[PDB]
């Protein structure tokens, strides 16, 4: 298991624009278009996103062109952001990808928001960092996905994902 399989497990695939657990038009493997209520203010981010004309539809190669992208964007946010960062370097491998997990989810800012979890896993407070993350609009919003975060950051293994 890696990062990528972990987001494609917890994304999904669609081809075709869709709305996300938020209502936001979203395609491929979570790449979000836009917030905007309208189809053609997506269908327009979409073909600049691709560079084509695609009306509403993509490729599996064209979303996953994307999903490489975001991986790397969120990657680059953890280590460009003076929060983040610190707690990226003093992780492990797997709980790592924990991390850039969330960060895909809800972006940096968001993330950076979880200031009490952050210096929770920074200190190596598994069990408590676990019931902190858990306080959370992202877990009482999306319960599964972010038990599987959790249970990654709280036992630095695979467990949840397998
Ligand atoms: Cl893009
Ligand atoms: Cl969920």
């Amino acid at each position: 298991m890696n990062i990528f399989e972990m987001l494609r497990i917890d994304e999904g695939l669609r081809l075709k624009i869709y709305k996300d657990t938020e209502g936001y038009y979203t395609i491929g493997i979570g790449h979000l278009l836009t917030k905007s209520p309208s189809l053609n203010a997506a269908k327009s981010e979409l073909d600049k996103a691709i560079g084509r004309n695609t009306n509403g539809v993509i490729t599996k190669d064209e979303a996953e062109k994307l999903f490489n992208q975001d991986v790397d964007a969120a990657v680059r946010g953890i280590l460009r952001n003076a929060k983040l960062k610190p707690v990226y370097d003093s992780l492990d491998a797997v709980r790592r990808a924990a991390l850039i997990n969330m960060v895909f989810q809800m972006g940096e800012t968001g993330v950076a928001g979880f200031t009490n979890s952050l210096r929770m896993l920074q200190q190596k407070r598994w069990d408590e960092a676990a019931v902190n993350l858990a306080k959370s609009r992202w877990y009482n919003q999306t319960p599964n996905r972010a038990k599987r975060v959790i249970t990654t950051f709280r036992t630095g293994t695979w467990d949840a994902y397998k």
